[PDB]
């Protein structure tokens, strides 16, 4: 599996039949059809920077991992009744600076997208277990619009120099991912899935209404990592976004 012609999104079904499921992500959010739900509570994030652990190149992308052995960093509120433990944040981008998000809004594709993932620690024993359950994961997706440079990304960009090829990892500490969210946390939520294999339909999506910025040169930096192991010929991490999937009867609720 990858994002190329040969093993990209259009082929994934050949291997993960769930790819053609009824709860696949991302989806296009048609704002004229979302449903206002008055039961939705404000999302509340309480992250501890001491939980930041490492940054790693996984080939198709890079992940920032957190210690998830306790409830030091959690997500609460929104559609939830239990708290979700923060385990990772990562990005999605495309081959062009203009079109690279996963989710679309009124058929408009953004430049990139941030995913802040958490697992249901109230109901499950570990992410492994939680990852395939319907209520296992909660992911906040934040849409990024190409424009002004965002100084909040700097620590992440700097870290990149050290995880240039596949399989490299570097300590990454004292960092609060909440510094990356927009100022207002109004949102849309829908039942969905992982946006790449294994594609489990285990995610409760929290899409921020407000987007954050990023510049061309910042995106170019993501695009500069390599999918190859060190010493092999260079193959750039050109894009890692999946096309939107049919809603198939699902409802997108808005907290506003
Ligand atoms: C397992 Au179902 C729309
Ligand atoms: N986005 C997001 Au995930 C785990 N496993
Ligand atoms: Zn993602």
């Amino acid at each position: 599996w990858g994002y190329d012609d040969k093993n990209g999104p259009e082929q994934w079904s050949k291997l993960y039949p769930i790819a053609n499921g009824n709860n696949q992500s991302p989806v296009d959010i048609k704002t004229s059809e979302t449903k206002h739900d008055t039961s939705l509570k404000p999302i509340s994030v309480s992250y501890n920077p001491a939980t930041a652990k490492e940054i790693i190149n996984v080939g198709h992308s890079f992940h920032v991992n957190f210690e998830d052995n306790d409830n030091r960093s959690v997500l609460k509120g929104g559609p939830f009744s239990d708290s979700y433990r923060l385990f990772q944040f990562h990005f999605h981008w495309g081959s062009t600076n203009e079109h690279g998000s996963e989710h679309t809004v009124d058929g408009v594709k953004y430049s990139a997208e941030l995913h802040v993932a958490h697992w249901n620690s109230a109901k499950y024993s570990s992410l492994a277990e939680a990852a395939s359950k319907a209520d296992g994961l909660a992911v906040i997706g934040v849409l990024m619009k190409v424009g002004e440079a965002n100084p909040k990304l700097q620590k992440v960009l700097d870290a990149l120099q050290a995880i240039k090829t596949k399989g490299k990892r570097a300590p990454f500490t004292n960092f609060d991912p909440s510094t990356l969210l927009p100022s207002s946390l109004d949102f849309w939520t829908y039942p969905g899935s992982l946006t790449h294999p294994p594609l489990y339909e285990s995610v409760t999506w929290i899409i921020c209404k407000e987007s954050i910025s990023v510049s061309s040169e910042q995106l170019a930096q993501f695009r500069s990592l390599l999918s190859n192991v060190e010493g092999d010929n260079a193959v750039p991490m050109q894009h890692n976004n999946r096309p939107t999937q049919p809603l198939k009867g699902r409802t997108v609720r808005a907290s506003f």
